[PDB]
């Protein structure tokens, strides 16, 4: 029956000007890290913000992995709306997007940074809620990657939060 | 079948003459957070001390906070023998409390800084066990709040432990 | 159905070429504290070095415990492979090995500094891994200590564990 577990994050962020800092922090780290990450976005991302729904879940490799990791990511991972994999560099920015099933037709030996995705693109953070919604359903990809105003990939937006977005939106 | 999992934040703290330091971090990030808490509560306050056995969990809002929120608060959370809410300013300092009953007759606009019962005391984290438990038990109240020597609010004690403190110094 | 829950630390390890350091602390984060001791051992030592299977759960006190905190350690705690007690001293370093069967033999006041068995011996984290487990497992010991080379304890090594490391190393 306990007290930090009846809060959720956004609870905390909306109760931001009447909270003593001590307390939101108690909570914080009570909370899981998942639970922090949500409210980390919160506080950097306002309500019209896609960074704000940002999911940190996601396929990335750097720029050093080839087909065959990426082949093995792809089968030893289940996650939902998944069909693409992200490339970043070394300072994490967002280089491009391989697809599973064009990674499953090169050579395990290749540089993933050769097989980038010509079609392939990412939402930036500040973009609104309903444009990011479009972006996705309106395209062959059932996730898109989102990055910071730094070029930095900071997490993935999939079909089905855009449908929530949507029906939301709605109601 | 776990090891940290055996040993309670108090028997680190017993046997903190014999433990390596390496070990009791160990312990101690293995732990849950409310385990991490009371070690600190018990490290910093000796057996006798009213802050040893001092809850973290309380309803309690900035001096920013209205009435809105305090009803809110109430009826948002459960909470074992919480009929109160501690109002702090920005430093964390303890100003007082206001009563669940009071609050629900009041506007929703209205500053709680300035509906602060005329009644309400906190305990010192220095008052002794006994003395904590006398001043809930002959109160009209089922928790108080406890102040550290800085004046900051720390926790509070529910009339619920009192008994138990109770019946522990007779036992 | 979560992404950091179906990546143990070892493959995090394996791919720490191929993984954005960003992910790999994401992961960290939310994995557990137990995975990530794992994960600094895989990181520090290599694959034929015992140090990498080390456990860090186990029987420890310092130079100014006595028989009767050993025997109490003994009682309160389940272990698997367990009839041992290690003891060092301030900074941490192993200095002996007191056993089960002697310290209830004692008197409780005694130092278990005076104590030490004449047979006790520790691994080296360097030690191969077929080298650590001939020498649980032709010893009349189920455990070991093992050091680091600044001479500190940092855990032990099962009869267990070494029955696995064997058998590995067969298949
Ligand atoms: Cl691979
Ligand atoms: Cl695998
Ligand atoms: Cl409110
Ligand atoms: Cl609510
Ligand atoms: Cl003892
Ligand atoms: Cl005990």
């Amino acid at each position: 029956d306990l007290l930090f577990a009846q809060l959720s994050p956004e609870d905390l962020i909306e109760w931001s000007d009447y909270l003593p800092e001590s307390f939101t922090d108690r909570a914080l780290a009570q909370m899981g890290e998942r639970q922090r990450q949500r409210f980390e976005l919160y506080d950097q991302y306002s309500e019209n913000e896609i960074g704000r729904y940002t999911d940190h879940q996601m396929l990335v490799l750097s720029d050093k992995a080839t087909v065959a990791q990426a082949q093995r990511f792809f089968r030893r991972i289940e996650l939902d709306c998944n069909d693409n994999l992200f490339i970043v560099d070394e300072a994490d920015k967002y280089l491009g997007t391989v697809r599973r099933y064009d990674i499953f037709k090169h050579e395990p030996h290749e540089p993933l940074i050769s097989l980038l995705s010509e079609d392939s693109r990412a939402l930036t953070a500040n973009t609104t809620l309903l444009d990011a919604a479009e972006a996705i359903e309106h395209s062959r990809e059932i996730e898109l990657p989102v990055i910071d105003d730094a070029g930095e990939l900071i997490g993935r937006v999939t079909l089905r939060a855009a449908t929530a977005l949507v029906r939301e939106h709605y109601e």
